């Protein structure tokens, strides 16, 4: 019985490899890498992959791994797939902490931008939690973490994480953890997934898909929110993506919005990723 080897990505940046049956379906590595993670809240994670274009895709757990993968290699990565807007409501610490990896990778790759205070509380809420209580004799006036904080690393942003560090003295690790998420989950653009469009008229704009719906950003001024539950059909054609909104009351008609992605693959990949929140959002 023919097996072919996984590489995966961790959330620590180290690699699990394993094998399975080369007509395997993604849930079954999925569950793999769940129980290597000790991880029972499984519906809010995913594997992504690289397409032949080096897109990130989710691996559909439903679906031949094969089949999704086709010429490229067995490579995966372990990914937060839906940002629970209340992660206290998660049942196990570790499923938060597994959360926090995603987001400090989420922060430093600037998909999640964040102001210079809350870069320093989310760094020393995980350094609370990573080394516990402050030690004045690691740091010197002239200390930089190893940790990795922001996109960008400052003198003065490493002095701000060690003086609110210093504040967190006593706090274990599920509890700076829960601080940690209490904050992320406030910022503008935690868990939206951000694809490049263009509208019915050519302007380049961003779709944004998150928990509360699709966001459509046309510049700093002027965002538009469709929340999940007025938004009856989602659907492609060619390079297009098109939302059908419910009539508004004392409307006769429905409404269909329609958007120019990069080529087909992008407005096929933005359905499936609205569809699969639709579902995920309505259902909890
Ligand atoms: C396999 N399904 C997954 C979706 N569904 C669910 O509970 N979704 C959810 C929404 C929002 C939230 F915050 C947590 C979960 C039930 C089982």
């Amino acid at each position: 019985p023919k097996s072919m080897q996984c590489k995966v990505i961790l959330l620590d940046g180290s690699e699990y490899t394993c094998d399975v049956e080369k007509r395997s379906r993604g849930q079954v590595l999925f569950d793999k890498v769940c129980e290597h993670l000790n991880l029972l809240e499984k519906d809010y994670f995913g594997l992504t992959y690289r397409d032949a274009e080096n897109q990130k895709n989710w691996l559909d757990p439903a679906k031949e791994i094969k089949k999704q993968v086709r010429s490229g290699a067995w490579h995966f990565s372990f990914n937060v797939k839906f940002y629970p807007p209340d992660p206290a409501q998660l049942s196990e610490d570790i499923t938060r902490y597994y959360l926090c990896l995603q987001l400090r990778d989420d922060i430093v790759s600037g998909r999640l931008p964040c102001s210079f205070v809350t870069l320093a509380l989310l760094g020393s809420y995980t350094v609370q939690s990573e080394l516990g209580d402050y030690d004045p004799d690691e740091c010197g006036s002239d200390y930089i973490s190893e940790f990795r904080f922001a996109p960008n690393h400052t003198k003065e942003l490493e002095d701000k994480v060690i003086e609110l560090h210093k504040s967190h003295r006593g706090m274990t690790p599920a509890e700076a953890e829960m601080h940690f998420l209490e904050n992320a989950k406030k910022l503008s653009m935690y868990g939206v997934d951000l694809h490049h469009a263009k509208d019915s008229e050519g302007v380049e704009i961003m779709l944004g898909v998150c928990a509360s719906g699709l966001l459509i950003y046309r510049d700093r001024l002027r965002i538009n929110r469709f929340a999940w539950p007025k938004v009856l059909k989602i659907s492609y054609k060619r390079n297009n993506f098109y939302i059908k909104i419910r009539p508004g009351e004392f409307e006769q008609f429905e409404s269909t919005i329609g958007f120019k992605l990069p080529n087909h693959r992008a407005a096929k990949r933005l359905w499936k990723v609205c569809v699969e929140h639709h579902t995920f959002f309505r259902l909890l």
